[PDB]
């Protein structure tokens, strides 16, 4: 039925910062929700707890999900390898949307990244699969850490994250 929601507790250089809330549309690309959702559960022993947003660009979007070599070359999905472009009936319309990361056709692993803005120009290229929910003041706040260049000026933490309800 209900599509799920998910959590993410940021942390900067350690400090709380707050959470960000996220529905994953579990309804239009199951496989891609279920990716994140087992990720942030961490139910297959590895996933996005500890991790952080290694790619910030203000205007833009805040990039994650690198728990495998924290800088934008790892990760890894629950599949036991890369995996393929669901769908790409959801657009990139404007702040909070979550999609995923990837390094061309048919790549998807466990980075993503949530935008900013209006980025409609990864449309039919990155497969959009969530929203923020709750909690997009906290993407506003971590997006003043990142840079022209993405490197960001604090560490920006996933400390804690899982599924509610
Ligand atoms: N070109 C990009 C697309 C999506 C996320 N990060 C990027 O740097």
């Amino acid at each position: 039925m209900v599509n799920p929601t998910v959590f993410f507790d940021i942390a900067v250089d350690g400090e709380p910062l707050g959470r960000v809330s996220f529905e994953l549309f579990a309804d239009k690309v199951p496989k891609t929700a279920e990716n994140f959702r087992a990720l942030s559960t961490g139910e297959k022993g590895f996933g996005y707890k500890g991790s952080c947003f290694h790619r910030i660009i203000p205007g833009f979007m805040c990039q994650g999900g690198d728990f495998t070599r924290h800088n934008g070359t790892g990760g890894k999905s629950i599949y036991g390898e890369k995996f393929e472009d669901e769908n790409f009936i959801l657009k990139h319309t404007g702040p909070g949307i979550l999609s995923m990361a990837n390094a061309g056709p048919n790549t998807n692993g466990s980075q993503f990244f949530i935008c900013t803005a209006k980025t409609e120009w990864l449309d039919g290229k990155h497969v959009v699969f969530g929203k923020v929910k709750e909690g997009m003041n906290i993407v506003e706040a971590m997006e003043r850490f990142g840079s022209r260049n993405g490197k960001t000026s604090k560490k920006i933490t996933i400390a804690d994250c899982g599924q509610l309800e």
